[PDB]
């Protein structure tokens, strides 16, 4: 759009597409997601790293340029003692040890440092916990940008939403390095960080370009699944309902029911978190080029069960708001693939087109129903028929 540097990867390398003149270099092994080339990985114990050399254009120094900076980043859980209190960077534009700023993490926070040549810094911090039921943040992709006022303040914000601000009229010359490495320097585990779309702008973004960044760089057109990566074909998933959250999915006779308790897994003074892999698992089959789920696909949800597929079928026999779901083994309905957000939802309807309802749940059991068509609730995932597929990583690690 107007970013004075604009990272991507692109044709087996990273290169600064807005243009501007920016020189990109990779070392040691870097991971490169197959869905997404532009989602990058990069290592704490072996050489692994990224660095812009900067256009010697936006290399500021003086006390009055405004800029931006924003990327995603992909924090696995933390399940070792070692992580509890170990800060440690991961991209540096920090010169001579001194003036500049950094993105640095440590268990349970993401950590701004701004820093001028006399020493005076400012930090801003986004915290957050691993002793919670559902997480939206531990190893999902965060969205998170900082935006520095020179004459005010400067400001950091996750998926969208101001979380802090400080003023930095202590600042005076900022003198930023030479080098923007994305690198993790300083953790005493074995681990990695996966970060996404990073740019810089010259300019204090407003809450309005934000937002927009925040929809619209990942393919807004395709759904994603629990963890902010594409939701694929194919593919096992265990289920989720948002309204539900500590509820698991499971097979009864041919039905499907909800109101078995999601267990706990944690680990003392580390983690402890209602359990994620429980429950059927999922596969999502087409109705032509790749097996990305995109808004309004025609597919089918079956069970995965032993290695057998049953599919998912809305007992349209009953004749109330709610049908019920089935199990019939692998027709006669398609569910149209949709989401609201990271939310997914799955809208059955007769081999007419005719609407039967969104999947969700009843009573104890999930059920179709055209109830919700118009009872969603606006600005919150915390409706019965939203769900999320959660497909089994190693970020995330279970009992």
């Amino acid at each position: 759009d107007n970013s004075i540097l604009d990272m991507r990867y692109e044709n087996n390398k990273f290169i600064d597409i807005s243009g501007y003149g920016s020189n990109i270099s990779i070392n040691g092994d870097v991971y490169i997601y197959s869905t997404n080339r532009n989602q990058f990985g990069i290592y704490s114990s072996k050489p692994s790293e990224v660095n812009i050399a900067q256009n010697n254009d936006i290399i500021y120094n003086g006390r009055y340029q405004n800029f931006s900076i924003s990327f995603w980043v992909r924090i696995p859980k933390y399940f070792n003692k070692v992580n509890l209190n170990n800060e440690y960077t991961i991209i540096d534009c920090i010169r001579n040890n001194n003036s500049g700023w950094k993105i640095s993490l440590n268990y349970n926070k993401i950590i701004w440092t701004l820093q001028d040549t006399a020493g005076n810094n400012q930090k801003l911090v986004f915290n957050y916990t691993q002793m919670i039921s559902i997480s939206d943040y531990i190893n999902k992709w965060i969205f998170v940008t900082i935006t520095n006022n020179r004459l005010g303040n400067s400001r950091i914000y996750i998926n969208g939403n101001l979380i802090d601000e400080k003023s930095i009229s202590n600042l005076g010359d900022i003198h930023v390095s030479d080098n923007i490495l994305f690198k993790i320097v300083g953790c005493n585990d074995t681990r990695y960080v996966g970060i996404r779309y990073f740019k810089v702008f010259d300019t204090e973004l407003g809450k309005t370009e934000i937002e927009t960044l925040y929809s619209d760089e990942p393919d807004p057109s395709i759904l994603k699944d629990f963890w902010g990566n594409y939701l694929l074909y194919n593919k096992r998933y265990y289920l989720l309902n948002l309204l539900r959250t500590d509820k698991s999915i499971t097979q009864n006779s041919n039905f499907l029911n909800i109101n078995q308790q999601r267990g706990v897994y944690q680990k003392p003074n580390i983690f402890s978190n209602t359990r994620l892999y429980t429950g059927v698992e999922v596969i999502i089959r087409k109705n032509n080029t790749d097996n990305f789920v995109r808004k309004n696909d025609l597919a089918y949800i079956n069970v995965v069960d032993r290695d057998v597929e049953y599919r998912l079928y809305a007992d349209i026999s009953i004749a109330k708001p709610e049908k019920i779901i089935k199990l019939i083994r692998t027709l006669g309905q398609i569910i149209v693939m949709d989401s609201i957000g990271n939310n997914c939802t799955m809208n059955f309807q007769n081999n007419n087109g005719g609407n039967i309802g969104l999947l969700g749940f009843h009573s104890n059991n999930l059920v179709a129903s055209s109830w919700y068509y118009n009872n969603i609730r606006k600005n919150t995932s915390s409706n019965g028929c939203f769900w999320s597929f959660i497909s089994k990583e190693h970020g995330w690690q279970e009992n």
